[PDB]
Parts: C-alpha cells; sequence; structure tokens
C-alpha cells in the first residue's frame, strides 16, 4: 500500500499470529511494541526514546506478517504509548520514503 | 529523492535560514527541534513521546528549506536530543511510503 501520509500511517500486523495495530515510523531503528505474550527467549533491553528511556524485552527472530509479506525481525515488548515498526522492519519490507 | 530505510534519515533542513539536521519521521504529527530562535509568537504546547512528555513553543507558518523545497508548516521548538521533521512537513514535501 503506496502510503500518502496524509493519514497517520497506521496498520494492522501479525506478530506471531496475534494482530496489533502498529505505526511505520522512518525515525525508530526499532520496533517496540506493548501487550503481546511472545515468550521466555527474551533479553532486557533499553530503547531510548525522544523524551526518555524505556525497559524492554527483545526478541529476536520473530514472524511478523504486515503489508501482506512475512519477515522475521527483532521486536521488543514494553510499555510503550504506541505500537511502532521500525526500520528493522521497514527495510525488511522493501519500503522507501519518496519524493 | 528515494529514501531507502537502511540508514537513518537524516537531512539538513534550513528553517528560517537556520541549518538544523532533521529525522524524517513518519510516525511523528508534528515536528520538533532544538537550538533555534523562531521569535515571539509561540504557544506553549506538551508532546508525548516514547520515554515522556516535552515541553514545547510551537511556532505556526515558518518558512522551511530541506530536500530542495521550500514549506510552510508549524514548528516545535524544545529541548529534544533529536531534531524531527514529522508528518505535517512530510505532508506538505508530498512525501509517501512506498510498498
Ligand atoms: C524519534 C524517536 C522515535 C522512536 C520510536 C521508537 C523507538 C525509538 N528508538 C530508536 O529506535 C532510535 N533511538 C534513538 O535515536 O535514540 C535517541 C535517544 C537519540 C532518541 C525511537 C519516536 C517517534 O518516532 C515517535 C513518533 C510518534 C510519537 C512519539 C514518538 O516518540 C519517539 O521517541
Amino acid at each position: 500500500p503506496q502510503f500518502s501520509l496524509w493519514k497517520r500511517p497506521v496498520v494492522t500486523a501479525y506478530i506471531e499470529g496475534q494482530p496489533v495495530e502498529v505505526l511505520l515510523d522512518t525515525g525508530a531503528d526499532d520496533s517496540i511494541v506493548a501487550g503481546i505474550e511472545l515468550g521466555n527467549n527474551y533479553s532486557p533491553k533499553i530503547v531510548g526514546g525522544i523524551g526518555g528511556f524505556i525497559n524492554t524485552l527483545e526478541y529476536k527472530n520473530v514472524e511478523i506478517e504486515v503489508l501482506n509479506k512475512k519477515v522475521r525481525a527483532t521486536i521488543m515488548t514494553g510499555d510503550t504509548p504506541i505500537n511502532i515498526f521500525g526500520r528493522n522492519i521497514l527495510t525488511a519490507l522493501g519500503m522507501s520514503l519518496n519524493l
């Protein structure tokens, strides 16, 4: 889906089968989502946002399906205000930003 | 201009002739930058990001020159670790996400 940015780039994706609404964020290097139970193969990590740092759990090689393409990427679960799909997933989707 | 997202999309923006380095962010609605003087017709606002809330001064209708185009958009200034150009500027530039 070509994304005219007139409407916030929000989409529904499946993170290991569970559907979640995520924001396509070209400013974030990482992806972070609240509320899904991905498991016990984690590693506490810290992600620094624009307002401060939050503790998160890093999950490697997770199956993600968004915009009809399946990818495997690192997702971090934490107490985040909005769910964000960062550049690590956008690049795996082959997503670019055009002018 | 196309921007693969392999690297953070950081460009140099001239806001009222003052050069700043801004991160092109699709996820953000507003644009925030620090270290620039925009005058005295502002409105104090609060923006919520990952990690916390940010105090800002909002300036409407400012001349911005970035990616070879000139626009008039609202810019917020605040003590942010990273200058972000959000959707309000990206729509004005005519940018779109792709694939
Ligand atoms: C602009 C930052 C960015 C973000 C999101 C998710 C993870 C990370 N973290 C990274 O992947 C990059 N981290 C990084 O550059 O670290 C700092 C200390 C220099 C900021 C950053 C970011 C937003 O798009 C954003 C968009 C809408 C609302 C609040 C937001 O609130 C943010 O914070």
